[PDB]
């Protein structure tokens, strides 16, 4: 193990990891391209939401410049959790914010939707997760797309970010992003820093991305 413990996240931070994973909508485009910028470790796409109420803009924050020139006038495609609070850099009060998400678009569609296998383990014991859970039609696609996803089926499923009063039973938890052509990915469901989404979301900021063809997804949870 040796995993965080539910009991020692605080107040509103619980809350709001159900609301990032169980409530909020989804950043999803296909072919977009921006090289405008708000502070050199983002890129600033003016214009994103169409039909949004609130937003207009979304600034997208990477982890460094040097990912930024990656795909800093690109043709990109994006799928991540944005936020509104604390967030800033285009079009005053109608900035919503992301931490990675962003794949090149050029010949990263696969013919077929991937369906990525889950293996599920609840205190040891193997669960069967149906195939369409998590699904990509990426080649490269980026942990956050499949975190987002798995994250949802553990709320729906086991009541993950539930308080214990609200029959949320489990206690520690892991998700391992499996690959065979490099090192696992692997986050502490409830592992998350501070209270809010701007820090909540800051470990998707690497954009890390993984190769879909032919990997798996493990989970193990644990009730106490
Ligand atoms: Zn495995």
């Amino acid at each position: 193990k040796d995993l965080r413990k539910k009991s020692e996240l605080q107040g509103t931070a619980l809350g709001n990891l159900k609301q990032i994973y169980y409530y909020n909508e989804k950043a999803k485009t296909e072919n977009k391209e921006s090289h405008d910028q708000f502070l050199q470790h983002t890129i600033l796409f003016k214009g994103f939401f169409t039909d949004h109420s609130w937003y207009n803009d979304l600034l997208v924050d990477f982890d460094s410049k040097d990912i930024v020139d990656k795909y800093k006038g690109k043709k990109v495609d994006l799928y991540g959790a944005y936020y509104g609070y604390q967030c800033a850099g285009g079009t005053p009060n109608k900035t919503a914010c992301m931490y990675g998400g962003v794949t090149l678009h050029d010949n990263n569609r696969l013919t077929e939707e991937k369906k990525v296998p889950i293996n599920l383990w609840l205190d040891g014991k193997q669960n069967t997760v149906p195939l369409e859970t998590v699904k990509t039609n990426k080649k490269n696609v980026t942990v956050q797309e499949l975190d987002l996803q798995a994250r949802r089926y553990l709320q729906e499923k086991y009541n993950l970010y539930n308080s214990d009063v609200f029959d949320g039973k489990v206690q520690r938890g892991l998700i391992v992003f499996a690959t065979s052509t490099e090192p696992s990915v692997n986050y502490d469901l409830f592992g998350a820093q501070g209270q809010y989404s701007n820090t909540l979301l800051r470990i998707y900021r690497d954009n890390k991305t993984i190769n879909s063809e032919n990997m798996h997804i493990d989970i193990y949870l644990y009730t106490s």
